[PDB]
């Protein structure tokens, strides 16, 4: 343990802050990449206010993961890094050019991190890539409803199909960033081992603080848009799929470098099906002070699970992780409790 030093790219993001929190709670020396000095100081202050050992956390400034050589200076300054958690990637549909704002920042950010690790991360033994269930199952025209998917399945979406719209663009960004790692391992044959963490829709509370209660990270807006509709008058879009709580995703990233069976594995981080209506049901029962303000969901606008969703078999992932997942009710409750 004392010899382990974990680097986390994009440390201010939703999942990454929970990873950083989980690492510090476990006592790991942690180095977080951030886009600015003020973002680094902000995260250090959150860590200190939470009562954690902030001497365990340092930050490096990496303004743009997409820039060639992005992580070079950081790893040069930190030759003690033995684990690299590459989590940073655009996770938003608030973009206009898929290719410029999703594909290449994801793909080249990832290729640049790997080149930086191989050249300046001489002590890195384990690399963990935050991928996505998006790389595992097909979507929209490529949906395979009722077909089993598991840790070995791939989304067949082509590069050109990813260009169609921002949702498919994000999906393709994850599939092709992941393919880029596998191809890098084949071509460069690095000495480090790789593990992938592939989460479905990630729900749950922020690690330390809600910056702006009006708008959370993109996946948690599935919850928050039900809360803010009363004020914004914006009809909430309804979703169906699989969910996972952010704290299980964060724990999975530690398992990913702590265990030997995870080498070369894609950990499929999916708990159970969800729908927007089912989340609304949890909210109205668990927070009666909110039923006054919750929207009336048009059942005709609701995606039906059986029409689109593959059937996840992640028994292997579940065995390797070895802990019980947080269920949807707790995940939603804990998210709301930070907003109410
Ligand atoms: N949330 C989900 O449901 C899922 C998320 N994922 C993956 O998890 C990871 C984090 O997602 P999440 O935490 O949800 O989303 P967030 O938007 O909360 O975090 C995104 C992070 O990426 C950083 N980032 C984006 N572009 C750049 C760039 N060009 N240079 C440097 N930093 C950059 C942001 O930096 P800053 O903080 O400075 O903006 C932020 O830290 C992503 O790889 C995402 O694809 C995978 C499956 C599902």
């Amino acid at each position: 343990s004392s010899e382990t030093v974990v680097f986390v790219s994009g440390a201010t993001g939703f999942i990454a802050q929970q990873i950083v929190k989980t690492l510090l709670e476990a006592g790991y020396k942690t180095i977080g990449s951030v886009r600015s000095e003020e973002k680094g100081k902000y995260l250090k202050s959150l860590i200190e206010s939470a009562g954690l050992n902030s001497n365990l956390f340092n930050y490096v400034i990496v303004k743009d993961i997409a820039a060639k050589g992005a992580f070079n200076e950081a790893l040069q300054a930190h030759p003690e890094v033995t684990v690299f958690l590459h989590t940073a990637s655009p996770a938003t549909f608030e973009i206009h050019d898929v290719e410029k704002e999703l594909l290449k920042p994801a793909i080249e950010g990832t290729i640049n991190a790997l080149n930086a690790i191989t050249v300046y991360g001489k002590n890195v033994q384990r690399v963990v890539i935050t991928s996505s269930y998006a790389a595992v199952a097909g979507f929209a025209n490529l949906a395979t409803p009722g077909k089993e998917v598991n840790e070995e399945s791939w989304n067949p979406i082509t590069y050109e199909q990813a260009l169609e719209n921002p949702f498919l663009g994000y999906i393709g960004s994850k599939k092709f960033a992941e393919k880029a790692v596998w191809n890098y391992i084949e071509e460069k044959k690095p000495k480090w081992d790789v593990t992938f963490v592939n989460p479905a829709f990630v729900l749950g509370p922020q690690a330390f603080a809600v910056r702006d209660k009006s708008k959370l990270n993109a996946s948690n807006e599935i919850i928050n848009s039900l809360l803010t509709a009363n004020k914004t008058k914006v009809e909430p879009q309804q979703f169906v799929g699989y969910f996972i709580d952010v704290r299980d995703v964060a724990k999975a990233h530690l398992i990913a470098f702590e265990k030997n069976e995870t080498v070369g594995q894609r950990l499929l981080l999916a708990n159970a099906p969800f729908s927007s209506a089912g989340i609304l049901d949890i909210i109205e029962k668990d927070f009666p002070e909110l039923k006054s303000s919750l929207p009336k969901l048009d059942k005709s606008k609701a995606p039906k699970f059986e029409e689109t969703e593959s059937v996840v078999n992640n028994e292997k992932t579940r065995r390797i992780l070895g802990f019980k997942f947080i269920d949807l009710k707790k995940s939603v409750d804990d998210t709301i409790k930070q907003l109410v």
